[PDB]
């Protein structure tokens, strides 16, 4: 155990996770919490909704504010930018683990 | 691609490098250096006493001032805990590109 890779691992694991489940369908926040935990990472919004808001920003996330059965709600989904993203950085974890034996 | 990411990566890859070369055997900065920058990570000293003396903190490391063949030097090797993190760390980051594939 080691807590300082652990700690950035964490946002890593978060980060790519976003851009995965965002890939697949369109996704909300509240889901992405719980989806998030449900796969072994703990994160409570405030940290969420920033990196969320920080991968619109980078252009890797593109949000739809929807009106859907009465309830304004905005909606992220993965750019093609995104979907490159995620496979540079998946491969990225494949050969530095390797690389370590 | 995704250079926040690969921002922060670069940072661990650096890490998990020290540890697996530190692991092998005992290790002097200036060799660790060449070792680094030949797997394509690009160290400098201002950033690697830092990481050394952190991760010596941290307890992965462990750090000897020794007279060898009339030349004063420190080395560095992993500790136990060291070694640990080292293979917990590997193991962690297989399992988040798997299961991001
Ligand atoms: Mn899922
Ligand atoms: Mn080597």
């Amino acid at each position: 155990m080691d807590p300082e890779f652990m700690r950035e691992f964490q946002r890593a694991a978060v980060r790519l996770h976003i851009l995965h489940h965002a890939a697949d369908n369109e996704v909300h926040g509240a889901w992405l919490t719980q989806e998030l935990s449900r796969h072994g990472y703990r994160v409570s919004p405030g940290t969420l909704y920033p990196t969320l808001h920080r991968l619109e920003a980078d252009g890797l996330l593109v949000s739809e504010q929807r009106v859907v059965d009465g309830r304004a709600r905005r909606v992220y989904r993965a750019t093609p930018a995104g979907r490159a993203a995620l496979t540079e950085d998946r491969r990225a974890l494949e050969e530095l683990a390797r690389e370590v034996l």
